[PDB]
């Protein structure tokens, strides 16, 4: 197996900071080295294995349809995507009933950016500082992080950033010529902030009372994550442009742009289009991943489980934590240096996989599916690293 | 199955021409409407297909693969990633020997475009006037159709378009602030139109000697589309990336860059990424259906029957034909007036399925398994909708 790592080391283009060690088998929130040690995943995938590694029925779906169909076009009608259509837009509110497929977040905000300024024919965007909306240059110009844009500029313009949160700030900025605002209800890379019910307030009345749209982001507090279906029912607001992925696919990649219906319309025919996105691969699990959240109603087990891990975490009696934050199992724990170091030895000394959000911070993005004994072994896990 | 098509036509975005039909299942160079009804596939999910629809070994690789682990990130290392990279860079030329994989075939040319402006520091991009590069906002703004870039600018600059095939024009317009020239080998949606040996070997020459970086697009043409493994190997000239997506994951959504050494090495850590892309699930999916493309060396069968198929639809006693140009099984049949119609009258009276890449332009891009008794058919079916 050791070949195999290093040849994954030395073909791959560096970019990347990747880990001593080879995953090849994931079931529930466990997965296993080439060597047989059994690890906790509280990384995922970044938050796509929502369903939990293995999900049966994900699986189940992937397979049968790899053996009907593949590969169809968007001009091709075929019933996995509109049984897809259906099937999300029926768990979203009835206004958002238009869907665009993709094959990922960033195609999935590259999406709702085109159908903005095609809608307003505006062209500015504001987004929040600490934001993540994609790699692709029209998704990287409204992503916040400098040492991610600074080398690639100029990317698309004009773009404005605001603090996150800051009411004011959003006010001011959002204008007559603004095609469309984006935020994360719950910031992810940028630190696992959940957004103030005043801020996303904010943000849906000001964009309606200057005509341009509220894209909200939610490819990473989706799908459960947050302890709701969606973020967004947590604060009571329904944006022009809804962007998806991660875990929407059970594992298949797997993005979406729902919108309200006058928005899609006023894009132009062949005014955007992908091959992959709508293939019926992808429609398949994503009706399968849909199908088990609804059924389990799994979001749930991050609404009991998110808090009950946090406190946990706080009572960790370590002055390097300064605060534990997050909405369900969307979790944070921002201490007083660098994470890095303690994120490694997670790994070696206890088996623990998990992330960053920016350098002081760790996050934890687990399979809603995590048993509570999984949660407790972290928690002490993280006890341990940090004496 | 109406109440799915409706569906389907009802919540989609509405930014596509969907045909009266569904889809639901394909083998071979054959699919199967909802009603029953065979159909001969010359779309194959736009050159996607190569491997043709329930190519055995892919499927079976699919299947295995999702049961085994379907989401892992970049940071940590998984066997088929590992495999993927050098299956893939084992069938390239040995400069090519750096991977950052993505999921479609516009994510591959934002990443070719992020790495060349990363190792040359300069700016500028160099397109071909009706080159395709993709939706996303960067890969748009190297794609020429103004009724495609237009509605959305601005966009990324500065970016300079030149005639396709115009060796003085490409040379005066690559200069010392070049990042990048990007060009496909044969456009696929700008009417399928071969580069020359002259224009191609020009731009391999003044890239190196102005210290540009050469971007060659296969996203179309590779996966012995052409005749060829790649396209590049007709013209004797290795890029310095090349992108390729569609068959490269024989369905599964998957696409990537291949670059040399010295230009994935200029990239920042973590100067660019993707959830999705190095996924297991497209991995595993990837290795099978290179491995089935070597074995079997897919590309003959289009080398082959390319040629033939040509002269057949040239040989077409109608004076509506104006001419018929391509390579391998990349085949455009250019009419001397729109082509719609036509494309219509193929799939309802002769239920063969057929592209378009301009509006007087039937372009052909079936499973390269396809029979060639099947291409007969194809070609009686123009001679009698020409009629
Ligand atoms: C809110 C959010 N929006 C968009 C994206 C972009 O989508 P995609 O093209 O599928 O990556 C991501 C990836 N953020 C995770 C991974 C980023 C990375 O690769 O690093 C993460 O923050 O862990 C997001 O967290
Ligand atoms: C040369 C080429 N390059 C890049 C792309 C972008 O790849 P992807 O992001 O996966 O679509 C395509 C799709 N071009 C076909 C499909 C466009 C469409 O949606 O229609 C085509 O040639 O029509 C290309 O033909």
């Amino acid at each position: 197996w050791r070949a195999l790592l290093e040849a994954e080391k030395t073909l791959d283009s560096g970019v990347y900071n990747k880990h001593d060690l080879l995953i090849v088998r994931g079931q529930g929130a466990r997965v296993w080295d080439a060597e047989g040690n059994e690890y906790i995943d509280c990384v995922g995938g970044y938050g796509v294995a929502n369903l939990g590694h293995g999900n049966p029925e994900v699986v189940e779906a992937v397979k049968r349809q790899a053996e009907t169909l593949m590969a169809m076009p968007q001009t091709l009608p075929t019933p996995m995507r509109g049984e897809f259509y259906r099937t999300l837009t029926a768990i979203l509110p009835p206004e958002l009933n238009r869907v665009f497929p993709v094959n990922s977040g960033t195609e999935a905000n590259e999406a709702a950016l085109k159908f903005a300024r095609a809608h307003t024919g505006r062209k500015k965007f504001v987004a929040a500082m600490r934001g993540f909306s994609g790699r692709t240059m029209g998704s990287l110009s409204v992503t916040w992080e400098p040492k991610y844009r600074e080398p690639f500029l100029p990317l698309v313009e004009p773009v404005e950033f605001i603090p996150y949160n800051d009411v004011e700030a959003l006010k001011r900025a959002v204008d007559e010529e603004t095609a469309a605002v984006i935020l994360e209800p719950v910031q992810g890379e940028g630190g696992v902030r959940p957004a103030t019910p005043e801020f996303l307030r904010a943000a849906r009345e000001i964009t309606q009372e200057k005509g341009a749209l509220l894209i909200l982001d939610e490819i990473q507090t989706g799908m459960g994550r947050t302890g709701k279906r969606f973020a967004f029912e947590h604060f009571g607001i329904v944006p022009d442009i809804l962007t998806l992925a991660k875990a929407l696919g059970g594992g298949v990649p797997l993005g979406v742009a729902v919108m309200r219906e006058e928005v899609a319309r006023s894009m132009p025919k062949g005014g955007h289009g992908t091959t992959f996105g709508g293939n019926p691969l992808a429609m398949a699990a994503g009706v399968a991943a849909i199908r088990y959240l609804e059924r389990t109603r799994l979001w749930e087990r991050a609404a009991e489980l998110g808090p009950w891990f946090m406190e946990k975490l706080r009572a960790i009696p370590s002055p390097k934590i300064r605060e534990v934050r997050g909405m369900g199992l969307m979790v944070g724990l921002e201490l007083k240096e660098k994470a890095a170091p303690y994120i490694a030895r997670l790994e070696k000394e206890h088996r623990v996989l998990a992330l960053q959000a920016g350098p002081t911070v760790i996050r934890f993005l687990p399979p809603l599916v995590i048993e509570k004994e999984d949660l407790e072994r972290v928690v002490e896990a993280v006890r341990a690293v940090l004496a």
